[PDB]
C-alpha cells in the first residue's frame, strides 16, 4: 500500500509511518519558485528512492547527488522497523537555483514509524497468528482462510469470555503517539446487532472486561502503549446467519489524525478483519450417541423400564423428563432439536427450542440454547441425512429434510422463518419432502436413517403400507386370518380387530394404496436428492387410517420413528397380530434388520394408555457427537 | 431419474412415462398370497430388466423365463421413444404358485410415453437448444451456463414482446394425454414480482399473447397437443437485482395427476429452468461515444456553439436539451446516468432517472428507463473506472466509484437504496471514495478518466490545488503577479482578482492545503482499489474556497469534469490569469495532455452568467457503446 505524503517548504512535515506501507513523496510542490534542482539527506533507518518517470534509484544517507526538479520525479520512502525513543527518523530535501550550489531552502519530513496490526486466527488453528495476509477475506474449503466466530448461545469476567474468539491489536512504537493521533476500533451500524466485543479498558484498576462494540456502540478509542504491546479483545457472534444476513461481519481499526476543531479526523491507516459466524448444524442418526433424552408421563412404567434397558446395552446416558404445562406430550422430539456449532478448537452442542405455549426446560450447562403455527413447524418434521454424494456433489454434513406440501396444493408448510433459517446455515443444503398427507404432518412418521453396523454405509428406512398388506395377506393365507391386533390393550378389545377385519375393509385398502403413492413420491425425491438406490432402502410395514381432510394417522404405532443408537434400535412396539405367540410385525421387522447386524428392541409406549388412536404420548431425542469433518472445509454452492 | 410405479394384481395400472426417466416397478406386492414365481411379457418399445439384489438382466418381449418372487427382485422399465396412436406399450406380469405352470393371476402395466421439456437458451447463443442438461442451474464465467433475462425497461402483440426471452415447452406424444393428467406452468409467490410470462392461450382465435404468470398469477394450465409440438412463451424480468434479490428466478412445468376430488394433484414429473436477470452496467469514459447530451439555458450561446464545434470533430451526434421546472440546471449530468443491459444477441442502453422534483424528459425510443436526499445522491457523484486488474483480480467492466464521507465522520452518504442497487449488480464491484469535503459532494468535481490515444491504456485525472499554487507562484516569480483572473466576466471585475491577490490570501492557502489532503486521501484509495501507479495519474490545477461547514467549492471552473470523446476533450474554460494573452491554466493543461495525443477544446459555460460563484449551470453526458466483454463471462466474488 502506497500512501501520499507531500512536503511543504521552508518548513517541516511530521508524519506517522505505518509499517507495511510506503510513502510516495512530492518534492516538487515544496520547491520554491525558480528552484532548478534538489538534493536530499536521510537518517539511517529511513530508506529513500528517487523515482523519475517510473525509474527508482536508492539514495544514500548523505550523498551530494542532485536531480532536476520535475513533477514526474518523486521520492519513495520506506521504513522496515518501528521507531523507538532512540530514533530520529527523517528525510531532508534541499533546493537549489541555477546561480550556485548552496541550498536556497529546505523542506523536512520527520517520521515516527509504528506497527499496527489487528490480528485474528484466520488460518483456523486456534492461535492468533501475526498479520495473516488473508485476514480481511473469508474463503471456504480445505485451503480456505478467515476467522470464525461462535454465536453466544447462553462489567464482565474473563472466565465468562472463554467461549468467545480472540482478536489482538498488536503494536510497536515509541513511548507515545505523536501529537494529534489516536487509534479507534469500530464496526458498521449494520453489524452492530451481529457482534459484540469486550476489552479491559482500565487494566491498572483491575481485570474488568467491558462491552465496547455492539448495539449503540460503533467505535471505541483504544489507548496506545509504547514498545511492543498487545491489546486483547474477545469477540462474540450475536445471531446465526439468516435470510438477510450472510454470516459475515467485519471489525476495523484506524489510526486517525486530528485536523482541527469541527473537521472530521482523517483515517491515516485502516486494518480490517472479517469473521464468519459458525452455522447451526444438525446431527444425523449415524453419529455416535452421547445422551438419550425421553419424555413421558411418570406412570408409563413399561416405556421407562424398556428405554432404560435399551440404553443399558450402550455406553450412552439416559436423561428422563416428565410432562410440562407449556409443552406437548412429545416435546423432547417436537419442541427441541439437537445440533452443534464449532470453531477451531472450540465447539458445543446447541439446542433449538420452540416451546408450544412459550417458555416458562433445559438439560445441562453443556448446551447452548436458541429459543424462538401448524403441526409442520414441529421438529418431528425435520430430519437430516447422513453424508452423501449426489452426481459428484458432496454433502459432507448430510442434507436437512423438511416436510412440506406440493407447490400448487394450497397445503401446509413449515413457517418461512424456520425454512429460511435452515437454508441460511448453508452447510446442510435442505430438501423439502412431502409430509402434508399426514394428519400431524411430520417426516419422522414415515422415514428414518440407520447406520449399517461394521461399515461406513447407511440405510433409508421407509414406512410401507404395501409391505403390511403383503404380510397380512400371507398370514391370512396361512390360516391366521383370525389373529387379533392390540392384544393386551383393554380399550381396544371390543373392536375385535383381526387380520380378516382389516383385509376386508375396502375403503381402508383404497386409503392405504393412496398413502403408498404418497410414500413413493417421497421415496423418489429421497433417491434423487440423496443419491440413493433401491439397495439403500428397507421398507417397514405400516398402516394408516384416513381423516376428513384425506390425511393419514397411524393405525398401529409407526415403527420407523425409532431410537437409533449405533447397532441398537429402540423400535415402537406395534401390537400386531399374534402368530404362534409372537407379533408378526415384530418378527417381520427382525427378519429385515437383524441379518444386517442391527439389534432390535421393541419399546412399548402405549400400554399405559390401554389403547391406540394414532397418537403417541412419549418422545425421545438423542444428543450425538459432532461430525469429524470441519464445516469450514466444505465448499457450498454460491447463492 | 428413477420413478416408483407399483403393480396391482388381478388388475391393471395405467401410467404416463416421461422420456428421460425410468420406472422401477415392484412386482412382489401385486403377487397373490402364496405365489412363488413370476414371468413377464412386454411390448416392442418397452425395455424391461429384472433387477435382483442390484443385478440387472434384460428380458425379452416374450420369453418363458421365471424368477423367484422376492421383495429384492424388481423390474426396471425404460422407454426410448414417445407413444403414438400406433403404440400399445405394456408390460404384463404373470404369477405362479408351486403346484403348476399355468399363471394363477396377472398384473398389467399400460404405458403412454411422452416427451416433456421446458427449454431455454442456457448455452447463451440466442437460440433455444433442446433440453440443455444444465438449464436448471446458473453459473458464471467463460464456460458458464443458464439463461439470461432482460428487465422490461419500457392482451399483447408479438411485436411488443421482441425484447423478451424465449422459453419453449417441447412435447411429443399421442393425440391426447391419458385420462386424469394435465400440464401446468408455474412460479413461486416470491418470484411473482420478479418475472412475467406471456403465451397465446387461444391460437385458433388469433395471435393474442396474454400475461399468464406474474403478480397474482402463480400457475397456468397449458393445453397439450399431440404429435411433436412446441408452445412458445415470452419471459420478461420485472426488476433488477437489489439488496434482497439475487437476480435469479425459476420457472417450472409439471405433469399433474388427478387423484380424486378434494385431494391435491400429484406432480408426476417436473422440469425447471432458471434465469438470471441481467444487471445494469455503467459505461466508463474509455468506451466509444455515440451521442452527446447537453443541457443549458437557451441563451448560453457560447457553450452551445463550442460544444457543437467539439462534437463536429467527431462522429458523435449532439442532442441539446434546455432547462425544466422539475430539474436542476445540471440535470443531464445529475439526474440521468447512462448504462446498458445485455442478453445473448440482445441489448440496449438503459438510463437511470432520479428527477429532482419528480417526473412531470426522455430522449428516444432506443433507451430503457429506470425511474426512482442530499447532494451526494446525484449521479455527478457516480463514476465508473475503465477495466482494471488489481493484485491478480480482474474487473473486466471496471469498478463503480461512489463519493462518501469517512465511516466515523457523521457526514453525508449516498442513500442506501442506491448504494445497495449498485452493489447488487455485482459486476462493477463498487468502491466508496471521499467526496464529502466538497460543498456539493460529487466525485466528478475532483476526478475523471481519459483513454491514452493509440493505446489500450488510460489515465486518472485528479484535481490538484498544489499544482495550481505551484503554477501561480512560478508566474508571480516571472513578473506576472498582476495577471488578472476572470477577464471578460463583468460581474467579477470589481474584485480585481490577480495572482498576487490569491497568493497573499493566507487563509485560502491553508484551506487549499487541507483540500489537497482530501484529494490525496482519494488518490491513495484509487491507486489501491484500481491498481494504479503514479505513472497512471495526471494532476490538473484546481482551486477551492471553503464554506462554513469547512467544505470546498470551486474558485474557478473545475477542469477535471470534462467531456471525453476518445482523443477529443471538452474542458471547462477556467478563466485563469492571462500571460502573453493566453490563459496560463489552459496552456498548462495543454502542456500536460497534448503530448499524449489528447486534443483539448476549452468550453465556456460561464460567460453567459457574467461571473462565477462556484456553480456551473450546464451539464453534459455521453451515451457510449457497451463493452465488448460479455458480463456473464465474469466470475464475480461470492457474497
Ligand atoms: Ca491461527
Ligand atoms: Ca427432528
Ligand atoms: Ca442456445
Ligand atoms: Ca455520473
Amino acid at each position: 500500500r502506497e500512501r501520499t505524503v507531500r512536503l511543504q517548504y521552508g518548513s517541516r512535515v511530521e508524519a506517522v509511518y505505518v509499517l507495511g506501507t510506503y510513502l510516495w513523496t512530492d518534492v516538487y510542490s515544496a520547491a520554491p519558485a525558480g528552484a532548478q534542482t534538489f538534493s536530499l539527506k536521510h537518517s539511517e533507518h529511513v530508506w529513500v528512492e528517487v523515482v523519475r518517470d517510473g525509474e527508482a534509484e536508492e539514495v544514500a544517507t548523505n550523498g551530494k547527488q542532485r536531480w532536476l526538479l520535475s513533477p514526474s520525479t518523486t521520492l519513495r520512502v520506506t521504513m522496515s522497523q518501528a521507531s523507538t525513543e532512540a530514533s530520529s527518523d527523517k528525510v531532508t530535501v534541499n533546493y537549489y537555483d541555477e546561480e550556485g550550489s548552496i541550498p536556497i531552502d529546505q523542506a523536512g519530513l520527520f517520521l515516527t514509524a509504528i506497527e499496527i496490526s489487528l490480528d485474528v486466527d484466520a488460518d483456523r488453528d486456534g492461535v492468533v497468528e501475526k498479520n495473516n495476509p488473508k485476514k480481511a477475506s473469508w474463503t471456504w474449503g480445505p485451503e480456505g482462510q478467515g476467522a470464525i466466530l461462535l454465536v453466544n448461545c447462553d462489567v464482565y469476567s474473563k472466565e465468562d469470555l472463554k467461549d468467545m474468539s480472540q482478536m489482538i491489536l498488536r503494536t510497536k512504537g515509541p513511548d507515545r503517539l505523536p501529537a494529534g493521533y489516536e487509534i479507534v476500533l469500530y464496526i458498521s451500524m449494520s453489524d452492530s446487532d451481529k457482534v459484540g466485543v469486550f476489552y479491559v479498558e482500565n487494566p491498572f484498576f483491575g481485570q474488568r472486561y467491558i462491552h465496547i462494540l455492539g448495539r449503540r456502540k460503533l467505535y471505541h478509542v483504544v489507548k496506545y502503549t509504547g514498545g511492543s504491546a498487545e491489546l486483547l479483545f474477545f469477540v462474540e457472534g450475536l445471531c446465526f446467519p439468516d435470510e438477510g444476513f450472510s454470516g459475515l461481519v467485519s471489525i476495523h481499526v484506524s489510526l486517525l489524525e486530528y485536523m482541527a476543531q469541527d473537521i472530521p479526523l482523517t483515517p491515516i491507516f485502516t486494518d480490517t478483519v472479517i469473521f464468519r459466524i459458525a452455522p447451526w448444524i444438525m446431527t444425523p442418526n449415524i453419529l455416535p450417541p452421547v445422551s438419550v433424552f425421553v419424555c413421558c408421563m411418570k406412570d408409563n412404567y413399561l416405556f421407562l423400564k424398556e428405554v432404560k434397558n435399551l440404553v443399558e446395552k450402550t455406553n450412552c446416558e439416559l436423561k428422563v423428563c416428565f410432562q410440562y404445562l407449556n409443552r406437548g406430550d412429545r416435546w423432547i422430539q417436537d419442541e427441541i432439536e439437537f445440533g452443534y456449532i464449532e470453531a477451531p478448537h472450540k465447539g458445543f452442542p446447541v439446542v433449538l427450542d420452540s416451546p408450544r405455549d412459550g417458555n416458562l426446560e433445559l438439560l445441562g450447562p453443556d448446551f447452548g440454547y436458541v429459543t424462538r403455527v401448524t403441526s409442520l413447524d414441529s421438529f418431528g418434521n425435520l430430519e437430516v441425512s447422513p453424508p452423501v454424494t449426489v452426481n459428484g456433489k458432496t454433502y459432507p454434513l448430510g442434507r436437512i429434510l423438511i416436510g412440506s406440501s406440493f407447490p400448487l396444493s394450497g397445503g401446509r408448510r413449515m413457517t418461512k422463518v424456520v425454512r429460511d433459517f435452515l437454508k441460511a446455515q448453508q452447510v446442510q443444503a435442505p430438501v423439502e419432502l412431502y409430509s402434508d398427507w399426514l394428519t400431524v404432518g411430520h417426516v419422522d412418521e414415515f422415514m428414518s436413517f440407520v447406520p449399517i453396523p461394521g461399515t461406513k454405509k447407511f440405510l433409508l428406512l421407509m414406512a410401507s403400507t404395501s409391505a403390511c398388506y403383503k404380510l397380512f395377506r400371507e398370514k391370512q393365507k396361512d390360516g391366521h386370518g383370525e389373529a387379533i391386533m392390540f392384544k393386551g390393550l383393554g380399550g381396544m378389545s371390543s373392536k375385535r380387530i383381526t387380520i380378516n377385519k382389516i383385509l376386508s375393509n375396502e375403503s381402508l385398502v383404497q386409503e392405504n394404496l393412496y398413502f403408498q403413492r404418497c410414500l413413493d413420491w417421497n421415496r423418489d425425491i429421497l433417491k434423487k436428492e440423496l443419491g440413493l438406490t433401491e439397495q439403500d432402502i428397507i421398507d417397514l410395514p405400516a398402516l394408516f387410517k384416513m381423516d376428513e381432510d384425506h390425511r393419514a394417522r397411524a393405525f398401529f404405532p409407526n415403527m420407523v420413528n425409532m431410537i437409533v443408537l449405533d447397532k441398537d434400535l429402540g423400535i415402537p412396539k406395534p401390537f400386531g397380530p399374534q402368530v404362534e405367540e409372537e407379533c408378526c410385525l415384530e418378527m417381520h421387522v427382525r427378519g429385515l434388520l437383524e441379518p444386517l447386524g442391527l439389534e432390535c428392541t421393541f419399546i412399548d409406549d402405549i400400554s399405559a394408555y390401554h389403547k391406540f388412536l394414532g397418537e403417541v404420548h412419549c418422545g425421545t431425542n438423542v444428543r450425538r457427537k459432532p461430525f469429524t469433518f470441519k464445516w469450514w472445509h466444505m465448499v457450498p454452492s454460491r447463492r
